[PDB]
């Protein structure tokens, strides 16, 4: 399994994660590609890999509003080519605002309503990797079961 872990991080708290997550799916034997969403493109971006990790920051406390970067690629979802291939969200958030980690669910319902396969819950972790990295690892090991 080829996996793209497809970050949006606009002070590094969600890209540590994906950094993290590159890590420990590697290790588990994966080929593993890291792209930050400031330099992707929607069209056909599954191509070739068998699961896309997903994940950013939300910044519109009464309305959802995702990470600039990843925006686009959230709106675009519809071209990626998801349909059959497997999926899980990751956030970093901030649990004192509105929309607490909100990309994550709208990440699944989207994905889902496009033929993506989520194989788990998606993760939501406040700050960065190293303030909760039990819950980092504990998903890691729940896609690799799934994968
Ligand atoms: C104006 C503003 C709005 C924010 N809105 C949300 C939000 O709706 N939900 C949330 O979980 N966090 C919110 N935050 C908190 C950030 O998402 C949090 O700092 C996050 O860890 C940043 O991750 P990143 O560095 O990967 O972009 C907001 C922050 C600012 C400044």
């Amino acid at each position: 399994s080829k996996v793209l872990i497809l970050f949006g991080s606009s002070t590094g708290n969600t890209e540590s994660i994906a950094q993290k997550l590159e890590e420990l799916v590697a290790a588990g034997g994966h080929e593993v590609t890291l792209l930050n969403a400031a330099e992707a493109s929607a069209d056909n971006l599954a191509d070739g890999y068998d699961a896309v990790l997903m994940g950013c920051s939300a910044w519109g406390m009464e309305d959802l509003e995702l990470q600039d970067d990843f925006a686009p690629l959230f709106d675009e979802m519809e071209n990626m080519g998801l349909k059959g291939k497997k999926l899980a969200a990751f956030a970093s958030g901030d649990m004192e605002y509105e929309h607490y980690c909100g990309a994550v669910p709208a990440i699944e319902e989207k994905a889902r309503g496009l033929g993506a396969e989520v194989i788990c819950e998606g993760l939501k972790i406040e700050g960065d990797a190293s303030s909760d990295p039990d819950a980092v690892s504990a998903f890691a090991e729940d896609v690799l079961k799934k994968l």
